[PDB]
């Protein structure tokens, strides 16, 4: 299963790793994106998770989108992992740098609690603008379920456990 990883909490995992890189090790059931409302994997994890797949991503997310309009931002929504996880869920956090309302990003994690296990990004956190301590607060007070974080930057990384409490 997942190795490597620093418990935080009771249901909360940890590691210092590119999410692309532990997806395609592990394979774990549910890889978590950081997606926006209109499922465009440009850039942050959901490019990087979307070239992973040679953009079959892309390819289904605009046939999703095209059926059923774009996700609420703090909704979700479930696709397929392709070759990085049985599943791929979909989660909107709220955007700092497009002006959305951070209070979202606890109905974005509730997205977490549908899935027994999980490997996540932070949510909001990176090209999404938001503080990743702030992200990681509202995680472990919000998801029940087993989350397994990925933090690519070890900087960061180091900054989130040592300022853990
Ligand atoms: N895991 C990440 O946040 C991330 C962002 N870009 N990339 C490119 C390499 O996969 C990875």
């Amino acid at each position: 299963s997942f190795s490597g990883y620093l418990k935080l909490t009771d249901n909360v995992y940890i590691k210092n790793a590119d999410i692309v890189e532990e997806a395609k090790k592990v394979k774990p059931t549910v890889v978590v994106n950081a997606a926006n409302v209109y499922l465009k994997h440009g850039g942050g994890v959901a490019g990087a998770l979307n070239k992973a797949t040679n953009n079959a991503m892309q390819v289904e997310s605009d046939d999703y989108i095209a059926t059923n309009g774009p996700l609420k931002v703090g909704g979700s929504c479930v696709l397929s992992g392709h070759n990085l996880a049985k599943h791929c869920l979909h989660v909107v956090g709220p955007n700092v740098n497009k002006g959305e309302d951070i209070q979202l990003l606890k109905s974005a994690y509730e997205n977490f609690n549908q899935h027994e296990v999980l490997l996540a990004p932070l949510l909001s956190a990176g090209i999404f603008g938001a503080d990743p301590i702030h992200s990681l607060r509202v995680c472990v007070d919000t998801v029940r379920t087993n989350v397994y974080l990925a933090v690519f930057d070890k900087n960061l990384y180091d900054k989130l456990v040592s300022s853990f409490l």
